């Protein structure tokens, strides 16, 4: 499947992709204001993931760091990021049919439309101002809004023993985002795609 990634946003980010313990294609890139990147992600990846990164600093090996998103200090992800990451997920081939959502669980940090370029399904949209509405004690530093389960590490945020019911925090997300998972255990926002679909991933897509 091809993936095109592209910077909407006036300030440049550092894409990664990454299915957690190995990256897809090249696993990052600069992408400054307007560029956007091509990648091929083999069929039946399973539990991918996209995300942007901001405010990163490396050097000529590839080796830094991100004040969201950074994963392990590489330009080219093998693995996720640190929260707050607004995340793509998608999962390709399974049973025939492609299947693809954004979520919250681990925060927000950049703002991302999530579409298909091929026929057959819908896109989903997360754009709110999330970073600027976000309650105080989910504030992050660097940037970006936390989710409840990074900051306060709880069973009942972090939905550990497979019962967790919404909380005030998640249904913060929910409401400025409600086609993004807010909580683990949220009614799926997922939406199903034909198999072998073609996507782009935009980041600040209303800007």
């Amino acid at each position: 499947a091809t993936f095109e990634i592209v910077n909407r946003c006036s300030y440049t980010v550092w894409a990664a992709a990454s299915k957690g313990d190995a990256a897809l294609d090249a696993g990052g890139r600069q992408l400054n204001s307007g560029e956007s990147w091509t990648i091929n992600v083999e069929p039946g990846t399973n539990g991918g993931k996209i995300w942007a990164r901001t405010d990163c600093y490396f050097d000529d090996s590839g080796s830094g760091i991100c004040k969201t998103g950074d994963c392990g200090g590489l330009l080219r992800c093998k693995r996720f990021g640190r929260p707050p990451t607004t995340l793509a997920e998608f999962s390709l081939n399974q049973y025939g049919k492609d299947y693809i959502d954004i979520s919250n669980i681990k925060g927000f940090n950049v703002p991302m439309d999530f579409s298909p370029t091929t026929r057959g399904c819908r896109g989903v949209r997360c754009a709110a101002d999330i970073v600027g509405q976000c309650p105080a004690k989910l504030k992050a530093p660097g940037g970006g809004c936390n989710d409840a389960c990074t900051v306060f590490q709880t069973s009942e945020y972090c939905c550990t023993t497979g019962k967790c019911g919404p909380t005030e925090y998640s249904r913060f997300f929910k409401r400025l985002c409600p086609d993004a998972f807010s909580y683990v255990l949220d009614k799926p926002t997922t939406v199903t795609c034909p198999g072998s679909s073609n996507y782009r991933v935009t980041f600040c897509p209303t800007a």
